[PDB]
């Protein structure tokens, strides 16, 4: 096991660690067809997308993807500060592959 | 991949965004027969409906108007700021398509 | 469809609305065989029940009893007052078909 | 049917009500195979589990367990005040029957 | 039955016993296949993961695992305030196997 967000986040191809330290400024979520997204920025311009869950997911990845956007919520609501984010860099916006919280 | 939910928006047809800028007046949540079911008020008087899940509800739209429901009570009860909303005109109330949430 | 939780009491047959403009005094929960179910008291001495699923709701239905049970259970934690209830009269407790939480 | 826990404690045979009017103490929850539960606590001893959910049990019970876990985590962190419990006092510690938290 | 934290972790060899009576310091959360799950850090450096559901779970368990990845994000998010872990020593990063919380 990886212990960490830069040791996870090395262990896929197309992957990339964002070093943001500040809460999400606006959430974004999407119930329409084929747009069941969440879409989260900052205060910087930096929008970041959750993935409209594929069957290029696994099981264990679709839930886990349900439980990445109940997580941005209650950060965005709560006023967060988002240390990092591990990104699939092969998308626009930027697939969230895994976030890392510490105030 | 749309970035933003304007553009998310415009890849449909009956829709439209509601720029509102306000935090929810009230919301209304129903288990009765048929009109199962929640409603959100802003104090300007716009009404917009979460609908009741049917045929043209996809499996995975339908987990996601859940997750609305969800959404609509924690953004009630947190005194919201609701930045916008893309919505099917072609109902009544107004069909929330989607939701964006800014500070 | 409804516009707002009064036009929507008014389609079912045995129900009523009672205006409470105030916080639940007090939430209970059992888990007991039979008795799965949770109930609302108001200080003025109003009781209301989230009945027990059975043959009598359309299996829809059933998933918005969850949610119903979850409203409560939060609104009460939080002193949100309730606006209204819609409440099917042939039961006692009164039988909640529907909330209303307003600003 | 039963409109508050002293009448609803009363319909078992292995019961009593205990009048805490106090918030929980510590709360412990387990993933431990075949001990999946949580134990509560009162500042001066008491403890009181709810079950790993098994066979004893009626099934719309399963369920019903599951947000009886939900409902003391948040009672716990939110630091609640439970008025009652109602238990079956013929298992060591004290499994929860009902709750009932009273403003 | 077991009657708390330490009682339960007593019943099996592979678990050891850590006591913080600290907040954790991060939290991180992975969607990312064969990778789906959680970090948590304590300012003391300790690390622990909640591990990926695998054939060294039960069913019963699977459920569980789910929730403590509910109870490590709002322990995290409220500056919870962790007590006591017992953990799954045949690992690193050690696996939480239950948790106790005291305020």
């Amino acid at each position: 096991t990886p212990q960490n967000i830069t040791d996870l986040c090395a262990e896929y191809h197309n992957t990339q660690i964002h070093t943001l330290n500040d809460k999400i400024f606006s959430y974004t979520e999407s119930l329409a067809g084929k747009r069941e997204m969440a879409i989260i920025t900052f205060k910087n311009g930096a929008t970041f997308q959750v993935e409209v869950p594929g069957s290029q997911h696994i099981d264990s990845q679709k839930k886990a993807i349900e439980r990445m956007k109940d997580t941005l919520r209650i950060a965005y609501l709560t006023e967060a500060k988002v240390e990092k984010l591990c990104v699939w860099n092969n998308k626009t916006p930027h697939a969230i592959a895994a976030i890392s919280m510490a105030n």
